């Protein structure tokens, strides 16, 4: 038990960066929730580290040399002569160009392996980065707003001192980025809770449970549209239990995206913030070293209150739902309240549904050693 030392991670640059007009890609986003957590207070009980720009070499421990060469040279002035480059590496539509583009996957990733290397040092119980959990880029390519996986590198930066590490996912997306690198082997087990069916990115089945090494090192909870708090809190809790239970990692990383808020701009999910934030507690309480990174969310207000929230749940500090004064005071109305409601939107998730996946996860965590 005991309470945590938690050391964050923050670049009040990372707000200026813009993806243009109408992406729903607000960068805005982390330091609305930085300044709302500093006006709670939250400041006074961790400790708050500017991360450095992670370096070409630092991103190269897993994307290719040509891809971070291109990241790195890629400018809104010299798109015409790069187009054929553009579509090799899927930048140019979802994933677009904008200026300090590669600034801000440098920062974005410094945050994620800074943390992970005070984890390593023992030096703190969780480290958190707001600006990261950019799970779907891959080895050679961008995808769904991602350009720079800093999640798998982090896991690359734990793996030094780790034999095994534990990678949880409850962004409503399937984190197929961070699934893909570790795929073949049992030294990371990666678990992802999403939406699956006709949903980006398309992956993410029951059925993918790893391959080689990594066979039974894969889970993944395929969901419907409008799981609630009670749907969600029937399983997770069972699922990661199970998984401690058999996987006994000696690290954690936690992905908390927030497009599974209901509400969300662009997801179909239905929990609040303190469904979300119960995944947090639920991993909290086995005690091991946890990096928290943040994710999708496009209603900026619940994300600001989803990870400030979440800060507190790792500070086991109780917060008012009373928001205080801050930056950004009028997108929080017409309430003003820091927790939410569950829209009326059909839960598709039936709780047979829910318990028989379970069920058939569980058949697999038994052919562990
Ligand atoms: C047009 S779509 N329907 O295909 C569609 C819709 C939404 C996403 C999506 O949520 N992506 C996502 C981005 C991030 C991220 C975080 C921080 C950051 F700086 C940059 C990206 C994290 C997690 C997810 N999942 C992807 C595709
Ligand atoms: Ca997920
Ligand atoms: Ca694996
Ligand atoms: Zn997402």
């Amino acid at each position: 038990g005991g309470k945590k030392k938690v050391c964050y991670y923050y670049d009040g640059d990372i707000g200026n960066y813009y993806y243009g007009q109408g992406h729903p890609m607000k960068p805005h986003r982390i330091r609305m929730t930085h300044n709302l957590l500093l006006n709670y207070g939250l400041y006074r009980k961790m400790e708050i580290y500017r991360p450095h720009k992670a370096t070409a070499e630092e991103m190269t421990k897993y994307h290719s040399d040509e891809y971070i060469k291109f990241l790195r040279s890629i400018r809104p002035d010299n798109m015409s002569e790069y187009s054929k480059q553009m579509q090799r590496f899927n930048v140019g539509e979802d994933c677009p160009v904008f200026d300090g583009l590669f600034e801000f996957c440098q920062l974005s990733t410094g945050g994620s392996v800074a943390g992970a290397v005070k984890l390593n040092r023992q030096q703190t119980d969780m480290a958190v980065n707001w600006a990261g959990g950019l799970h779907h880029a891959k080895k050679s390519e961008a995808s769904g707003f991602c350009y720079v996986n800093d999640i798998v590198l982090a896991i690359l930066e734990l793996l030094k001192y780790h034999q095994r590490v534990l990678y949880i996912d409850i962004d409503i997306h399937h984190g197929d980025g961070v699934e893909e690198a570790f795929y073949t082997t049992d030294r990371v087990m990666t678990v992802s809770f999403h939406k699956y069916g006709e949903y980006f990115p398309g992956t993410g089945d029951l059925r993918d449970i790893g391959a080689g090494k990594g066979k039974y090192y894969a889970v993944n909870f395929p969901m419907r549209d409008g799981i609630d708090d009670e749907s969600y809190g029937q399983i997770f809790k069972p699922i990661i239990s199970k998984v401690m239970e058999m996987y006994q990692p000696s690290a954690v990383v936690l992905q908390c995206g927030a497009d599974s808020l209901s509400g969300d701009r662009l997801g179909c999910f239905n929990l609040t913030v303190k469904g979300h934030a119960k995944c947090v507690e639920v991993v909290k309480t086995f005690n091991l070293p946890l990096l928290m990174l943040g994710g999708g969310g496009y209603t900026i207000r619940n994300v600001a209150r989803c990870w400030t929230y979440e800060t507190a749940v790792a500070l086991d500090c109780e917060i008012p739902n009373e928001l205080p004064y801050n930056d950004y005071f009028e997108y929080f109305g017409p309430d003003f309240k820091l927790h939410i409601s569950p829209s009326n939107m059909t839960n598709q998730n039936t709780p047979e549904y829910m318990e028989k996946i379970k069920q058939r996860l569980f058949e697999n965590l038994r052919m562990l050693p």
